[PDB]
């Protein structure tokens, strides 16, 4: 479905340290990344979305409407600015961020009550499984 509203717990996480590496993200944070529980809390309207990712030391925030170019900082990431757009492809929810990284985005497909997420970097990919609550 393009329903992607709620409140998404994690079930399952695979490549994540290989996908924050590609990001230049410090080893010691890469460590305490691993450990804390994320909730992906998304509230979509029409095209509007704004998405937060909590844990206990780091948030991860961002709104942007689907079809409508964005600079982004990833302040609270790597701390890069890219250019990001976010798409439909069918059903499967399509980020792209053009600056320094290849092959950087997202995709995200929605399964009923599932929330499949692939996340690019270089030649990594974190895939992520949450549930919604
Ligand atoms: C559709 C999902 C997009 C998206 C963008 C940014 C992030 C995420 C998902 C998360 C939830 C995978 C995430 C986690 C983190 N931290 C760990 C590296 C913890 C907050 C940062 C950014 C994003």
């Amino acid at each position: 479905t393009r329903d992607a509203n709620g409140t998404w717990e994690m079930e399952s996480n695979e490549n994540f340290e290989g996908w924050m590496k590609a990001l230049d993200i410090d080893f010691a944070l890469r460590k305490i990344a691993v450990r804390l529980t994320l909730t992906l809390v998304i509230d979509q309207d029409g095209d509007n979305f704004k998405t937060k990712c909590t844990s206990t030391f780091y948030n991860y925030d961002v709104d942007f409407t689907v079809g409508v170019e964005f600079d982004e900082y990833t302040k609270s990431l790597d701390n890069r600015h890219v250019k990001a757009l976010v798409t439909w492809e069918g059903d499967v929810l399509v980020c792209v961020q053009k600056g320094e990284k290849e092959n950087r985005g997202w995709k995200k497909w929605i399964e009923g009550d599932k929330l499949y997420l692939e996340l690019t970097c270089g030649d990594q990919v974190c895939r992520q499984v949450f549930k919604k609550k």
